[PDB]
This record gives structure tokens, sequence and C-alpha cells, in this order.
């Protein structure tokens, strides 16, 4: 495909974190940066640290240029403190382009980093609303788009136990069947509506209201699939039905407990499928996304232990890792909606494989939204 020069430029693949190299400031400075579609800022380590491999240099750069402004970013997992500046950046196995964007410089930081991640940075693709500290910061892809002739549309496709992204456009070498569209309901996260979720074919029965009780998105920077308290536990309570043929202690499905099995011999089978249904592009039209256990239950570092992936949230449905993993995630920008199909990289067995399936018909999708 015309876009080739940008597949597999992702690693991360059995990590934590999936990362894409970005080459900043003169002369060229390189550094692995984490790809996070749930923040906004493009910031970077620039002081040793115990777990940074390597770091900025803004005296070695005779681009940069000063912002004399402070800026802390706080996240999930840790924040970091920083000075803001502009320099040049490019992406080598991205964009054949290089623009000049705003870049935090990471200086203090607490539990941000991650030991052994090999990633130094991070990229937030996400919109401008939720930009620190305002609005008025534009994020990197902004610029991108503001300063160049790249599409206003980038594609993900994270392969787990790296992966593609690729920028202002499709490759469908890494998908098979259909793309389905959800619309993007508003422009700061990125932003869905699930309608219906199922274990297994089995429909949980819960209000949509309450699957996107605050709100639902998608999030490359987050492990798990986390769910809102009420629809964690009707979850795990169906899941541990469907797979009732097993018994597994109350803290592996708090992920606080791992099981591990003898090399090549989780049962996959006894693990039930989960589905989730999101809005379409047409009036009462949905479709669903479903996943396999080896997306929900990921390996940790002749055993193979396992950690139940998927966990509560008190701020909303996260549509991490264990959901991009089993697909190809088309972040279409300009379009305001969200694209997925089965990923050809997802990890199956010879019995299931991922899916995205439809359309279905779904009423008063419209009031699933949390306001
Ligand atoms: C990068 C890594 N992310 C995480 O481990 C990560 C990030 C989160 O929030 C967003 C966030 O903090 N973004 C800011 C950027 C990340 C900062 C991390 N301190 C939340 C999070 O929590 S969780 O619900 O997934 C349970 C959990 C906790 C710790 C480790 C694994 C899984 C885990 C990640 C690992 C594997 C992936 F496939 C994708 C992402």
């Amino acid at each position: 495909g015309s876009f080739v020069e940008m597949v597999d430029n992702l690693r991360g693949k059995s990590g934590q974190g999936y990362y894409v190299e970005m080459t900043v400031g003169s002369p060229p400075q390189t550094l692995n940066i984490l790809v996070d579609t749930g923040s906004s800022n493009f910031a970077v380590g620039a002081a040793p640290h115990p777990f940074l491999h390597r770091y900025y240099q803004r005296q070695l750069s005779s681009t940069y240029r000063d912002l004399r402004k402070g800026v802390y970013v706080p996240y999930t997992q840790g924040a970091w403190a920083g000075e803001l500046g502009t320099d040049l950046v490019s992406i080598p196995h991205g964009p054949n382009v290089t623009v000049r964007a705003n870049i935090a410089a990471i200086t203090e930081s607490d539990k941000f980093f991650i030991n052994g991640s090999n990633w130094e940075g991070i990229l937030g693709l996400a919109y401008a609303e939720i930009a620190r500290p305002d609005d008025s910061l534009e994020p990197f892809f902004d610029s991108l788009v503001k300063q160049t002739h790249v599409p206003n549309l980038f594609s993900l496709q994270l392969c787990g136990a790296g992966g593609s992204m690729i920028i202002g456009g499709i490759d469908h070498s890494l998908y098979t069947g259909s793309l389905w569209y959800t619309p993007i309901r508003r422009e700061w996260y990125y932003e869905v509506i699930i309608v219906r979720v199922e274990i297994n074919g089995q429909d949980l029965k819960m209000d949509c209201k309450e699957y996107n009780y605050d709100k639902s998105i998608v999030d490359s920077g987050t492990t798990n699939l986390r769910l809102p308290k009420k629809v964690f536990e009707a979850a795990v309570k169906s899941i541990k039905a469907a797979s009732s043929t097993e018994k597994f202690p109350d803290g592996f499905w708090l992920g606080e407990q791992l099981v591990c099995w003898q090399a090549g011999t989780t049962p996959w089978n006894i693990f039930p499928v989960i589905s989730l249904y999101l809005m379409g592009e047409v009036t009462n039209q949905s479709f669903r996304i479903t996943i396999l256990p080896q997306q929900y239950l990921r390996p940790v570092e002749q055993d193979d232990c396992y950690k139940f992936a998927i966990s509560q949230s008190s701020t909303g449905t996260v549509m991490g890792a264990v959901i991009m993993e089993g697909f190809y995630v088309v972040f279409d920008r300009a379009r305001k909606r969200i694209g997925f199909a089965v990923s050809a990289c997802h990890v199956h067995d010879e019995f299931r494989t991922a899916a995205v399936e439809g359309p279905f018909v779904t009423l008063d999708m419209e009031d699933c939204g949390y306001n």
C-alpha cells in the first residue's frame, strides 16, 4: 500500500505502552513516545530519570524556543511537571513532514514513567479542550493538520501478545472484513456511546445510560477495559457464570491475584467473549465489537501467568488496550467518527476470533449519553 512505510512503526507489543519514534530539535534528538489517545499534551522527559535511557536536551537544540510557562499534567496513573516551549518535530516512520509543535519538557514527575517500558515521553492525540494549561495550547495533531497537507485522520493497530500508526490515512492490510463507524460524540476525549453489552451473546440488561455514566472513551494510553462500578459488578457476575466450569478466587476478578497455567495450556475456551454495541452512523442503527479472553486476560512478563484486565472506574467507561488490541481503529477526526475493524494481528485461536458485526436495531440511543 501507499502507506507501507508507516506499517509496523510501533513497539510495545508485550509491554507497558505502545510507542512511536519521534525526532525533535536540531540537530536531531529521537525519542520513544507513548501513543496516547486519552490526553492532549505532547511532553518528553527532559532530565535524567531512573526509568529513562534518554531524554530531551534543550540546550543542544538550536531551534528550541522557550515559551516561559510551566505546565502540570495529572493522569489516572501519575503526573508530571514541566516547562513549555516549541521545537521542530518529525516522525521518521510517519508522515513526510516537519512541524513546529508545542513541547512540554518534563523536569519532574511522580509515578508517570514506567520502569522497563522503553518510552520516554507521551503524544496526547486527543483534542484541545482537555489540554493543559488550557485549550489554547494547540495539541500536536492539530499543528500537524494546520501546518501541512496531512489529512485530519490517523489509525491505530495495536498488536498485543508492536503495531502500526497510520497518519493521514488507512492501510487495508491491517484489517479484515468491513470498517464500522461510531460517532465521536464530543471533541475533547475521543468520546463514544455504548448502547448494549453482551457476555457470550447474553445481554447484561442494564440501562444503557449506565454504560456511559459520566462518559465512554477510546484510550490507547489505558491498559484495561474499565467500566463504571455498577456495570463492572454485573459484568464480572456474568463472566463468572459463563466460565463456571472453573473457579477462581475473588482477587483474580479484582486484578489483585494472578492465575498461571503450564506453558501453552491456558483454557481460553472456558472464558466467554465480550461484546460492546456502539451507536452507528444511521438513526437507530448500531454495530458490535467482540473481544476474546486473549484480549481481556493479559500476560505477565514454563508458566503463563495472566491478570484479568477488566476493572472498575469512577470516571466512566475506558476502552483501552484490552479493546483496541482486537481491532484496527480509525480515528477519523475529519468526519467526527471512529472506525472499528477486526485486526489482522489480533490474538485468537482456531475456534474463535474477535469480530465487528452489524447492523443491529437499537432505539433511543441518544438517551444513553450523560449530560
Ligand atoms: C502506558 C500504560 N498505561 C497504563 O499502565 C495505565 C494507564 C491508565 O490511565 C491513563 C494514564 O494514566 N495515561 C497517561 C499515560 C500513561 C501513564 C502511566 N503511568 C490507567 C491504568 O489502570 S488500569 O485500569 O488499566 C489497571 C492497571 C494499573 C496498572 C498497570 C496495568 C493495569 C493503567 C499502557 C500499558 C499497556 C498498554 F497496552 C497501553 C497503555
